[PDB]
């Protein structure tokens, strides 16, 4: 009759933001309904919390009206068997859509398309007869994207929205003895989708755990854990509020126990009945228990000391009815005099935004991937994670509790694609839907100590609903600051100025929502709050240029307390090719249109969690140990707030142009915020030529729960003495001969022979024996394969004239062909010298001039001098150097300069100067969107096979031309070219990365001088 699909779907509850659930139970902290209290303290499994994960029957429909009525009674024969949890896009049933701002549906709230992909999950399962005669049996859906109706045994149970928070329903009256059948109809789109416009893949399905929980009729319905402290934290009080449902009776009592290991630290017991709260009395169904704790071990990210609270509901005669439990971190979060304090000390947030993404399972996470992310974060000096932009899987907070990470729990509210952004969040008709997303988050995660900051959501402007919900959290949970960046990052709905992509020194004064410089932002009249960037340093491919500038500002300004880098993972997806070889897909690679292509990849680690090179630049800048050194005394400073360096030694080394001369390892016993001065022993000071470099590293001898033994926590380098080569070079035993063609200038000397084309003006090729050496003439280069930062949002459709790639193209940097002006040759006693002079023009105007002279002496060496002019009105070049295609292909590359990893001018602080030797594999960075990559800076010795270059240059080297990288869109479509492409540059523009839609390379890294000069020397070996 009434459990019909006809009647249920007729309500169209998914096109009505006033109905966000039906018959859904109240929210609460994680429950397990342990019937034994030692089971609760131990955090065992519980015989009352069954998992329904596993094999379900699934069938896909284009619209819920297409679902046959029989599906409520029987299984559909057309249905496949599917593992749950699952995003059905990852099973291939329809495409995942990657859109950023633009809604994947027609913006017509509260309505959704008639084409509403419907996933009809079903599951036949058994229930013990004990669950049917006593108690309450409920089903828990931890995550259903994006809304669903629930049937059990053909009868309709309820409805749910908000896809990142659990939905629980009472099944007691619906369950049969023996076999039962669930039928959950998941809708891809709902009115809740208008609040779920996060910049991510748009997936759907039952993508989190499903569970049965059995509880007694008399039950713990909710419990809150609070910890107040005294002046110096030597004494804490743990307040525990416990609420019950069921038959209230005079013999019912509640005990709350606090443990740490096998030690019961405290406990108290009381009957129900709270304090009088107003004229009608108090809450008879509640009670508050206060437990004193002398010298409590405090919870930090540095030391995640956890107690365990056990909540026993029992009778006076001692019959245990039910037990719940939670981990407890003794920690106080407050903002005082403008600073965010944790346990009275000012935090410095080494944060990152982290989406729930897995390249194969989509948005279906587990435990191994979560622990892998957490280990990788702490191993790269990260103390905080923002759950951008929704409540995470419950296990995530438990893990940050234990491994020690500060967490910003963010409500599942983003209306980015609305025009304006506060069209829904300022509408009071949407306040209920938004309140449910906020209140149910707090009701779920309020006992997790790792949660230090509540967030109202992301990119939804500033509306009155934000103010109402901000004030609701402050009233319900004073334990935590509330932050929200929408509407200009400093509205009345945030305790923290939390801008996204605000720059350090540069004002971006957009109307109504200016992104002021973070330094200036603090200074604004009447402004007193701390500033923690909700998002900063857009790590889209080759990026994080200018990252050190942020952390200089963080350390110099007290109220600049850090921020969360955007972001942790590439949201790459996995496709399969001709032969089933996997490759990384991004926007549009599933036929999804419209889409925002590579903007789904902003991580410091690839989707497989392999690191990008920018990761160690973050690790270096966010390291907890700062170093100064005067002469021989290293000043090392702890930026830890709670721990001594009781598992850290400093290894030190001093090396002249690579070769080590002195080792050493002295222990470190620096106090939190303290200092320690280490006198270095008599370091050797040789009269030898070259630069002497000191390198100190902080090494953890013992294994942590997040590192292995020997892990490096921090490092720093200084150039000590440098003695300049004063020696007159070793005399020659031969004079090279010059040969003047009508077309060529050719020089010869033993094995070596060089050939300059007098019509081109370039070194066309050189010889060693009967073995050719070049496949392309050694020519200039003023361009690079554009990085995602140079492209920005520029597409073939809508072009971004302000983007760097478009300023270059419009001036003809890529179409510029050389036009030779002078190319001589002269016989000198010591050598032969050809001087060239090329000009680059496009549509008339001469952009660049490059006067060179090459000097091949008895030397066996070839001295190239380059003196480049660049017009004062052409856009600054991305590069000023040379490139050529080597015939040689060698297995290893050795160089003297900053390494070992990729590094660029505005991203080289993590690199160290040394002699580095890697396979050619690692001199190319496999950015999924190919670009310029693998560059090493500060280099003046490069050894590849028989060749050797020296000067003071920057170089990248691999199998890929930079017009192949430019004309290719996916890494898996690149093929090794014949030979080896090498770009040698005396200068190279920075990569930028404060954001990836505006030019973000600061003036000091723009090739803007006008005249330029570098010197290379080519030689065999
Ligand atoms: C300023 C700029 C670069 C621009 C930039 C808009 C812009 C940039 C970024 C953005 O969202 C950002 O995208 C990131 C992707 O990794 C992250 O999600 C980040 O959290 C988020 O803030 C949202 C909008 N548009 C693209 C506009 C598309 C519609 C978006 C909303 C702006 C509007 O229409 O008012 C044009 C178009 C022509 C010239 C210049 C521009
Ligand atoms: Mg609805
Ligand atoms: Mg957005
Ligand atoms: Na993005």
């Amino acid at each position: 009759i009434t459990d019909s699909l006809a009647v249920v779907l007729q309500r169209r509850d998914w096109e009505n933001p006033g109905v966000t659930q039906l018959n859904r139970l109240a929210a609460h902290p994680p429950f397990a309904s342990w019937r034994n209290s030692e089971e609760a303290r131990t955090d065992r499994p519980s015989q009352q919390l069954r998992s329904l994960n596993g094999e379900w029957r699934f069938a896909w429909f284009p619209a819920p009206e297409a679902v046959p009525e029989s599906w409520l009674e029987c299984d559909l024969p057309e249905a496949d068997t599917v593992v749950v949890p699952s995003n059905w896009q990852m099973h291939g049933y329809d495409a995942p859509i990657y859109t950023n701002v633009t809604y994947p549906i027609t913006v017509n709230p509260p309505f959704v398309p008639t084409e509403n992909p419907t996933g009809c999950y079903s599951l036949t399962f058994n229930v013990d007869e004990s669950w049917l005669q006593e108690g309450q049996t409920r089903i828990i859906f931890d995550g259903v994207n994006s809304a669903f109706h629930l049937w059990c045994n053909g009868r309709w149970v309820g409805y749910g929205q908000d896809s990142r928070l659990p939905s629980e329903f009472d099944l007691s009256a619906f369950l049969r003895a023996g076999e039962n059948r669930l039928a959950v109809m998941v809708l891809r789109w709902s009115d809740g989708s208008y609040l779920e416009d996060q910049d991510m893949w748009r997936m759907s399905g039952i993508f989190r755990d499903v569970s049965l929980l059995h509880k007694p009729t008399t039950q713990i319905s909710d419990f809150h854990v609070a910890t107040r402290f005294n002046d110096d934290f030597s004494r804490a009080v743990l307040e525990a509020e416990v609420q019950m449902c069921g038959e209230l009776r005079d013999y019912l009592r509640v005990t709350v126990s606090l443990w740490q290991g096998e030690t019961q630290v405290a406990s108290g017991t009381a009957p129900f009945g709270g304090e009088i709260i107003d004229e009608r009395g108090g809450y008879a169904d509640r009670v508050t228990l206060r437990l004193n704790v002398e010298n409590p071990k405090l919870w930090s990210a540095e030391i995640p000391n956890l107690y365990r609270a056990v909540v026993e509901l029992h009778t006076a005669d001692g019959t245990l009815i039910e037990a719940e439990a939670c981990d407890v971190g003794f920690r106080e979060v407050r903002i005082e005099n403008g600073l965010l304090l944790l346990n009275g000390k000012p935090l410095l947030i080494r944060g990152v935004n982290r989406h729930e993404h897995h390249p194969l399972h989509g948005q279906v996470m587990d435990e191994q991937t979560m622990v892998q992310d957490i280990l990788l974060m702490k191993q790269n000096n990260f103390n905080a994670v923002r759950c951008s932009h929704y409540p995470n899987h419950p296990l995530w907070y438990t893990l940050c509790d234990r491994y020690g990470l500060y967490v910003v729990d963010e409500a599942n509210i983003e209306t980015h694609g609305m025009v304006p952004m506060n069209r829904l969040t300022d509408d009071p008709r949407w306040l209920p839907a938004m309140s449910e997303r906020v209140t149910r988050m707090v009701q779920r995660d309020r006992n997790h100590p790792s949660v230090i900051i509540w967030s109202l959501g992301n990119e939804s402007g500033h509306g009155a609903n934000h103010d109402a919900l901000y004030r609701w959290i402050k009233s319900v949970d004073p334990s935590r600051p509330v932050q929200y960046e929408g509407g200009g990052a400093d509205t009345t709905a945030t305790d923290i100025i939390c801008p996204m992509y605000a720059r350090v020194d540069e004002d971006q004064p957009f109307p109504a929502v200016p992104k002021w410089s973070i330094k200036k932002w603090l200074s604004l009249p009447g402004e007193t709050r701390p500033l923690i960037l909700c998002q900063y340093a857009h790590a889209m491919g080759n990026s994080l240029g200018g990252f050190a500038k942020y952390w200089q500002a963080f350390r110099q300004y007290p109220r600049l307390q850090g921020g969360f880098v955007w972001d942790w993972v590439d949201q790459s997806l996995i496709k399969y090719d001709e032969n089933g070889n996997p490759w990384s897909a991004y926007g549009g690679d599933f036929g999804d249109t419209p889409n925002d292509r590579q903007f789904c990849m902003n991580g410091l680690v690839f989707a497989d969690r392999t690191p990008h090179p920018a990761l160690t630049e973050a690790k270096h800048q966010q390291q907890f140990f700062q170093f100064r050194l005067s002469g021989q005394t290293i000043e090392v400073t702890s930026e830890y707030l709670f721990r001594h360096s009781d598992n850290e030694l400093l290894h030190w080394m001093v090396a002249l142009d690579g070769k080590p001369l002195a080792s050493g390892e002295v222990p470190l016993d620096v106090a939190p915020q303290g200092k320690q001065l280490i006198e270095l022993p008599e370091l050797p000071q040789p009269e030898s030529a070259g630069q002497l470099w000191l390198t100190v590293r902080v090494v953890q001898p013992n294994a942590t729960a997040w590192s292995e033994a020997g892990h490096i926590s921090a490092w720093q380098q200084w150039r000590l003495a440098e003695n300049l080569s004063v020696t007159l070079p070793a005399a020659s035993h031969a004079i090279p001969h010059l040969t003047t063609s009508e077309m060529d200038f050719c020089i010869e000397l033993g094995n070596k022979r060089w050939q300059f084309n007098r019509q081109s003006g370039f070194l066309s090729q050189m010889w060693i024996g009967d073995k050719k050496q070049l496949l392309t003439p050694l020519r200039d280069q003023f361009t690079r394969a554009p990085l995602d930062n140079d492209i920005g949002v520029s597409e073939a459709t809508r072009i971004d004239p302000n983007a760097w790639v478009e300023r270059w193209k419009a001036a003809g940097h890529y179409q510029a062909e050389a036009a030779l002006l002078q190319c001589t040759a002269d016989t000198l006693a010591d050598a032969v010298l050809i001087t060239t002079a090329h000009a680059w023009q496009h549509q008339g105007k001469t952009l660049f001039i490059s006067r060179k002279t090459y000097r091949i002496d008895g030397s066996g060496q070839m001295a190239i001098t380059v003196d480049v002019e660049v017009a004062s009105d052409t856009p600054h070049p991305a590069r000023i150097g040379l490139n050529c295609q080597l015939a040689q292909v060698a297995e290893r590359v050795n160089w003297l300069g900053l390494g070992p990893q990729e590094n660029y001018p505005d991203r080289l602080t993590a690199a160290c100067f040394d002699r580095w030797d890697l396979p050619l594999s690692d001199m190319y960075t496999p950015y999924v969107f190919p670009s310029e990559n693998g560059l090493r800076c500060g280099t003046r010795e490069l050894n590849y096979g028989p060749h050797q270059w020296r000067g003071d240059f920057q170089f990248n080297i691999s199998r890929y031309s930079q017009q192949q990288l430019m004309e290719t869109s996916h890494r898996h479509l690149l093929h090794a070219e014949e030979g080896t492409w090498l770009n040698i540059d005396g200068f190279h523009m920075g990569i930028g990365g404060d954001d990836s839609w505006s030019p973000s390379v600061s003036a000091e890294f723009q090739l803007s001088a006008g005249r330029y000069h570098y010197q290379l020397v080519w030689c065999q070996k």
